């Protein structure tokens, strides 16, 4: 229920512990982690209507106009009005100029006391070719909020290009109301229980996974990286869905088990710690809000090579069920409690991450949209597998740290993962080593 | 109408002038261009039912059991019986074994006197993983026949896996009947008119396009090559379809004009000759037959860089209309008439080819396997097809002339050129080329 | 003379006011300004001898093993022994792998308390193919020290691979000794005089030059940039040297005047403030040391288009003479004195820089590393070479597109020739002649 | 001895009976037996002097200028002049581009009536990194490659620094060798040798009954792959000591071990193995460039009840007889013995064994795999200071790579024949099966 009035300061939510200014790094910069979203617009575009649609989005979602003020040793959030926000217009001649403009625009700093947390650029190439650029600081809103943002932008533009009025559902609650409700629904006793659970679950775990890398690990992490693509056919994905439903699990569990099996070929450890971001939107009201609802959980898996893949599937099922049952405490609190002095050579509590992105859900003279490649060259962990489910199958990429790995090794790992999914499908009762050697027939590259 | 009897010897069709043995090359072999299809089957497969589906499919279509016997200076096609055809079964251990077996099985020779012109293999990896291999000599049947073949094989297996019986539409016309009809609905007069038209059209044309390559052309061609991928988003394809429809043309004309515009950057020639395979199925009772109905026509276009793209579109429309109305004479006849002595350094009458391929509980899964033969019959070969997710295909290049990076840059430039055509409705060819040149170091 | 003992904390030099940690930016990071050198080595290389040559070079120069410690409000420097330094070895397959490894290696942080200020990597491709990488933080040593570094490194390798003993001239003084001597010479009276002169010279100047840019200036500078190449043939360079000699000036003054003339076509202002780094080695003993001897001075030139090029040349001569006579006070002190509250949109006290750098078996092939950083709006760095003049024009990507900068470089190259042909014309006439 | 003059045609030598077009097969093409030889160069190289060294070496030799004209039902030779030969220069960027260029360049056809039977390419990557490629047809020259490289390098340093070339003069040209071989030849001793070869190869089965992973196709495809074989130096020294202790040689014991290894997969009593041998009499010909290789089929006995020493003695006897009857070409044996060759089978033997006899810039070879297999199995090993370094190639129509790797891992059999030389071959196989 709405419990916040105009100009009222509100406490920060649990998921808001990862914004951008609470996780600063001295040698990296405050704006190294900014998120940039660019795409190409094809067809006859009314620029003023598109800018007005962006302004309507800003005025509709209060997170985009929320400031963060320091009250003692902590922060509070304050909601402002939409006056002040504007869209920047530039004329660009060429696509290389577009790339240079994007590279120059991305790292511009954001300040917590800013009245708006968004930068929007519309670049005009021809009257039938435009580029829309949306840049935000880290921790403002997540991918589901990005899909909602895009859908509402399209709806507002279609309502505004022709002389109609917008017809959008009224938002039941704001993010400040959600923060107040979240602060109410715990007496710190639940926080104590979850902290105890996570302290017991990660006990006696190695501080760093002993992976085999191409290059020696430097004394200090550099946070540079790149990625290689991952592609899985639709028939294999359907067979994987059938396999997962036969065991009573989900597709995420099967893909996480496959990733663990793939990682088991590059390390001699019998247990792996893999981090995963999960969604926390436990109310029907919160499914259409724009905000940050993501927390990172550590999955601890036993990868002894003499066990069948079904045993690993059951273990992953149990581990993910428990992790989802204890997903309220922030990850930064776990890092602070379990890692007092962090080693600047590796990331805390886990070095590999697996992410399954939720699936994404026509006038004659309409507009076409083509996304543009935004590769920051940044890597927060040693390896990071991000995959999404598509009508044509499974798409994604494998991000890696350039301090440790060459491109060919990561390409080989991605190909091995793709082959291993098929091996899992076509060999019902194989073991981890049998599956690894069946998938290892990649012709030495 | 069916006019052939058991044991009747029928003359060859116009499209059967390029089978495999009427185009023999001494330094390549008789099986250098065998067509191999490999698929992976996922799920519980009944091997015997699937092989019996192959047997029934071979029995249904008579082209798969047709032999060719020499009669003096010509050849005649003789239909054999379905007896003697068996599917070979093998056990394999891993993917590398499958790849080695495929590259060992593809170049095995075919003989004109063979009773069946098909080789089928079923390789068993696990009870849930199978690889099916279908190999045929060139000139037997084309891609449309390949799609019909796959659909009928799936229907036959589905009807045969259970206790049911096959039930498929009847084939009113046999390919021998089509050959007889073609030879009776024809005369030396029509051939003379078409040959005269093609002699007049391809006059004062260079014997070889002066495309600037990476390496110098050898005195003899090796017929070795590779390919790179071509990808176009669906939105660009929709805008291209809108542009084509609003100009009175088709998508093929727009894509061919874009290919000509791209090729105009690598040469200083005013005219270009681009080959293109076209289908010839001029009867409603021929779209479900398995056979060869493909002929290659030469498209001649003016690519002066100071003209608008719409002028090129209109010229391409006119040229395509004329070529389609003069498409019955075989390309080999035109080569013989217009090119008496061919230079072994390059292909005759055209060196680049553009092809737009026509679009498009216990169930099994099918994953196509990559089969690159390493062959390149021309300097360049752009093969694209329409997909629900946009445009897909490849650009095949001769390795005697080009490096992989150059062809990659060419493919990226073509992909960007389609977008520049979409977004600039009045630019000239040079303007479009320089707008697409901004590729960011490639 | 040596006035320092082992384990003694010496005061910071005047040129050491801008090392890397006294000039931090919150949103950029502490290691955004690292300097990386990558070279390709061709031939049969003795790897251990070359690493030992690097170790001997480190042991030779005390700046490479100097730490900085916080004492109250300021910092002191302390020289350590050579123990601890080592060369890192990696096997790399391919050129793209080399580029990726370099990009990952460059931004690693340096700490003021580190015992050594250097990182050396030797990358082995094949027994006949190697890549040498040297990385240092900003403000450690300049380009002249880099030339001395490379020369002494190759001499050490040549005299060390064939089992001989190194033979290098002994270093008479040390950078700590130079800092002590500088403190004993420039205490408060010369400092007051120079501060007064620079306060009087730069008065009534606009905060930012009103340069016409392709894009609108953001409210906060991003410090991203790129560059385009500048090339001048040897004949034009020789004629420029001659015409500079005919009036008692040098080539630097002529090139700076040409740069000001070029920049006058993009602004309606009549006064230009151009920064230039100037070396300060006022002793015969300092000509061979490795260290930082660079200071930045601001040149104030009048660019009224009705004047002849000779008048601008004479004004540049006088301004350069005065600036060189007052080149001791650090630039950071001038910024803190004249700009108490800087604007994050533009750089303080000037936005355009001109920099003319002086001229200088295994084969060596350099690997240029474009950092993609711009500290000003425009930055011309030219080098005198036997085959003419070679360099680049670095520009901020917040304001300019590459085509405009390419046109600027072409116009500069044409303007040098037009200046050579008719040095007696006016600035507007020269711009119109070079506009073609 | 000079018995030939300019513009005069000489007949074909014995080792030229099946050169590359005299044993053609329609399905496989013509230019599939071409051999490619590539190398890498690091450091400052003078391209013009290197090309001039190549052209001078081609001028020095004589087999690189022979044309094979048709005269009725036979062929003749005709030595042309060095004019018309050149070196191709291309600019390449990257290793993958070099590999693709090599793959493109290799299979280009050769005609029996050209004037220079070789192609030379010099590819430039950087001012220091160069790639040199030499391609020639099948049967031109076989020692010949080593002397080719030696004279090429000598002429390169001769053309560098401005001094003059200094190489030994060739006493005999290949035309003189062919004339001498035809003069020192009568069709009575040759008939007796052919009769002996027919008698020795009698009673042999038409095909060996090897067990294969796949069914044999009705027509051979001539595709294949290979796997490497490695042998330590110490065990090679032990093998040489044992071979000289029993009066034999290293090749003899190696062939005996190969035969006893291949006896495991076969179910018959006798085996046939072919082996190439050099034929260079008149010892002034060891510096001559040409083709002198001929293959001899050796029939052995691999009974699982006899010992190994008697088998080694049998190998000694058969190799002595083969080297005593080492003039008749193999093509003559095929043309005479087997009436009609089955396309699924190699002629007269499916197994072959071969022992290969053994500041400046950095030369680095760039070997490539042919992908061809003329026989079911082909063992080739070359003696090196580290021991033996060779490979075993197989027909991909019959074998998977795992089986061939198992058969190679032949290894440990040298150890078990050094430890117990006098053991029976069957129990020797049983012991060697412990993998």
């Amino acid at each position: 229920v709405p419990v916040t009035g105009p100009g009222e300061e509100s406490p920060l939510s649990c998921q808001q512990s990862e914004l951008w200014f609470l996780n600063q790094r001295a040698h990296l910069g405050s704006s190294y982690d900014n998120v940039q979203m660019a795409y190409r617009v094809i067809g006859p575009l009314d620029r003023q209507a598109y800018a007005r649609a962006f302004e309507g989005l800003v005025a509709r979602h209060a997170v985009l106009r929320t400031s963060y003020l320091r009250r003692g040793d902590t922060y509070v959030q304050k909601v402002n009005d939409t006056t002040g926000f504007a869209v920047a217009f530039e004329d660009v001649t060429g696509d290389s100029a577009v790339t240079e403009f994007l590279r120059a625009e991305r790292p511009r700093p954001f300040d917590p006391a800013d009245r708006h947390m968004l930068r929007v650029h519309i670049l005009t190439l021809t009257p039938y070719e435009h580029v829309a650029v949306v840049t935000r600081p880290w921790g403002i809103f997540d991918g589901w909020s990005t899909g909602v943002f895009i859908a509402e932008l399209n709806a507002l533009y279609q309502a505004l290009s022709r002389g109609d009025e917008p017809s959008l559902p009224e938002l039941p609650v704001q993010y400040a109301d959600f923060a107040h409700w979240q602060r109410r629904t715990f007496d710190a006793d639940a926080r104590a229980r979850q902290q105890a659970y996570w302290r017991a679950q990660l006990a006696d775990l190695p501080s760093c996974t002993a992976l085999r890398t191409d290059y020696r690990r430097p004394e200090a992490k550099s946070y540079q990286g790149s990625s290689v693509e991952v592609n899985v056919p639709a028939a294999v994905l359907d067979q994987l869905k059938r396999v997962s439903k036969e065991r009573g699990g989900t597709l995420y569990m099967t893909l996480l088990s496959a990733f663990a099996t793939l990682l088991g070929a590059h390390t001699d450890d019998r247990e792996l710690a893999i981090g995963s971001p999960v969604t926390n939107r436990p109310r029907p009201e919160l499914e259409r809000l724009v905000g940050y609802f993501i927390n990172v959980l550590v999955m601890r898996l036993d990868v002894r090579p003499e066990q069948a893949f079904d045993d690993l599937l059951a273990q992953a099922q149990r581990v993910t069920a428990a992790a989802h049952e204890h997903k309220e405490v922030p990850f930064a609190d776990l890092v602070r409690d379990l890692v007092p002095e962090p080693d600047p050579a590796y990331s805390p509590l886990f070095q590999v991450m697996f992410n399954l992105v939720p699936a994404v859900e026509a006038d004659p003279g309409a507009l076409g949209f083509v996304p543009l490649p935004t590769d920051s060259g940044t890597a927060k962990f040693d390896l990071n597998l991000v995959v999404r489910e598509t009508p044509d199958g499974l798409r994604g990429y494998l991000e890696y740290s350039t301090d440790l790995y060459a491109r060919s090794t990561v390409r080989s790992m991605a190909a091995t993962y793709e082959r291993l999914l098929l091996k899992i499908v076509t060999q019902p009762g194989a073991s981890l080593a049998r599956l690894r050697e069946a998938a290892a027939d990649g012709g030495a590259g």
